[PDB]
């Protein structure tokens, strides 16, 4: 019962140098790590990624904070992983975020908020099938 999730380290968090205490999150969550790059996106690829978003008025702002840098992409692998990566992630909006989630810790505002997980199943199988091959996700 391990399913994967897709997780984004934004450009502003890369930028922090302050991936590794994301992932000690992950990590110290029970999540592994099984995939996982280091890449600068592309305005095509991250129109593509938040197309479900297209029409949306945030998507301007969605697009151009993702690609405004590098990011760090990982394939998260565990029990419930991804509704932990969620838990771990916070709210949207970091004011409305609980404390102790990545995005109270690492987010500035609402457009660079640290992180992006995978919202459910399908999207989670989507969003991994986009950045990775599966001959490069690694179970264990
Ligand atoms: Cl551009």
């Amino acid at each position: 019962a391990l399913e994967r999730t897709l997780s984004i380290i934004k450009p502003d968090a890369v930028a922090k140098n302050v991936i590794g205490q994301i992932y000690s999150r992950f990590e110290n969550a029970g999540l592994k790590i099984v995939a996982a790059r280091m890449a600068h996106l592309s305005r095509a690829d991250a129109e593509k990624f938040y197309a479900v978003h297209a029409e949306r008025p945030f998507f301007k702002d969605l697009v151009e904070f993702m690609i405004s840098g590098p990011v760090m992409i990982q394939v998260l692998e565990g029990e419930d992983a991804i509704l932990k990566n969620r838990d771990l992630m916070g709210a949207t909006d970091p004011k409305k975020a609980e404390k102790g989630t990545i995005r109270a810790d690492f987010a500035d505002s609402i457009d660079a908020n640290a992180v992006h997980g995978s919202d459910a199943p399908e999207t989670a199988r989507v969003e991994i099938a986009f950045f990775f091959p599966e001959m490069n996700v690694y179970s264990r």
